């Protein structure tokens, strides 16, 4: 996240990191047993790290539970990123309290305008690459259709939104992926793409998680 503030410890706690021997990746717990990151993040071999600040130090909040399955999109294109969305089970179910807490799915979609908050360990530089430690925050607006349309022709479809800024200088980033957008409560975007970092008229791709809400519903419901 470049141009944030530091959250605070476990004040977003749908936060996970995930690990395979290092952060890579953000991704929001959605019920006791179930992750949604980006499919731009599959690996083999996760680790999902709940109730994390600073992802170097055990501070006593942590539950590191082993992914037991990876579900990629069935339509992710790894080209064009459309549908850059996957489904992570847990092992074992997470203990769910204050700090350990699942985020709602949407309802409905959200609109332009619309003030969101982005969260994630990635760099926070748009020039060369500082990572944090604990957990950084970006309050930030969803973006209408046609100016994200104009900031990257050609590559924004329905299953993607632009939020952030136009002017430049905040941004989620490197490192963010997979990480949440949630607006008014509810996990709207996943962190997808953008053209390098808190660049001027290059704001953040995320992906449309309102489409998606059948899709994962009948996933978990059926494994
Ligand atoms: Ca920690």
């Amino acid at each position: 996240i470049v141009g944030g503030y530091t959250c605070g410890a476990n004040t977003v706690p749908y936060q996970v990191s995930l690990n395979s021997g290092y952060h890579f990746c953000g991704g929001s717990l959605i019920n006791s047993q179930w992750v949604v990151s980006a499919a731009h993040c599959y690996k083999s071999g996760i680790q999902v790290r709940l109730g994390e600040d600073n992802i170097n130090v055990v501070e006593g909040n942590e539950q590191f539970i082993s992914a037991s399955k990876s579900i990629v999109h069935p339509s992710y294109n790894s080209n064009t990123l459309n549908n850059d969305i996957m489904l992570i089970k847990l092992k074992s179910a997470a203990s769910l309290n204050s700090r350990v807490a699942s985020i709602s799915l949407p309802t409905s979609c959200a609109s332009a305008g619309t003030q969101c908050l982005i969260s994630g360990w990635g760099n926070t530089k748009s020039s060369g690459t500082s990572y944090p430690d604990v957990l950084k925050c970006l309050k930030a607006p969803i973006l209408s259709d046609s100016s994200c349309k104009s900031a990257y022709p050609g590559q924004i479809t329905s299953n993607m939104f632009c939020a952030g800024y136009l002017e430049g200088g905040k941004d989620s980033c490197q490192g963010d992926s997979g990480g949440p957008v949630v607006c008014s409560g509810k996990l709207q975007g996943i962190v997808s793409w953008g053209s390098g970092c808190a660049q001027k008229n290059k704001p953040g791709v995320y992906t449309k998680v309102c489409n998606y809400v059948s899709w994962i519903k009948q996933t978990i419901a059926s494994n």
